């Protein structure tokens, strides 16, 4: 199965955030280093991706809500190095019978900010393969290429998070 970028859009209203993942999940679960890939046929866990690919929509959902301890464990977002802990609130899993095609899986991410924050850092391990950051909701927001380890500085939106200049 051919591996795509994961895509992630992270959007904050005040001190809300929500991170969507759209993403592969088979790999995921079944422990595939991502990392170089571009074909989960060239490694060692195929027949382990395949056999979770082969479950029905409603057994991989369960499964991702039963792992998500192991899953989420590696993705944290920090905001003025402060750890802003993320709950799994949702699950979609796009219904494919064709078993040679990969399906996407979503996970619907939220957490609190700090009061006043003015930038987090998203934290991805280089084992989940390439995840393309998207900040929604604002004019000339963020985007990320992340292969391994934490974005650069993601500026937010909203009032709290606004300074002053000392000079107009
Ligand atoms: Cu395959
Ligand atoms: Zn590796
Ligand atoms: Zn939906
Ligand atoms: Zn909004």
């Amino acid at each position: 199965h051919e591996v795509r970028p994961a895509i992630g859009d992270l959007e904050t209203e005040g001190a809300e955030l929500s991170l969507v993942l759209r993403l592969t999940a088979e790999p995921l679960l079944a422990g595939v280093d991502l990392e170089g890939v571009e074909d989960t046929n060239d490694t060692a866990g195929s027949g382990a991706v395949d056999q979770l690919r082969a479950l029905a929509t409603a057994d991989l959902m369960a499964r991702v809500d039963a792992e998500q301890g192991r899953l989420l464990g590696p993705v944290s977002v920090t905001s003025g190095g402060t750890a802003v802990p993320l709950t799994l609130d949702r699950v979609e899993v796009d219904d494919i019978e064709n078993p040679e095609l990969p399906r996407e899986t979503r996970l619907f991410l939220s957490g609190t900010l700090p009061a006043g924050a003015e930038t987090l850092v998203v934290t991805w391990p280089a084992e989940y393969g390439t995840l393309i950051l998207r900040q929604q909701g604002v004019e000339a927001g963020f985007t990320g290429y992340l292969t391994g380890g934490p974005s650069e500085p993601i500026t937010l939106a909203g009032g709290d998070a606004w300074s002053h200049p000392q000079f107009e």
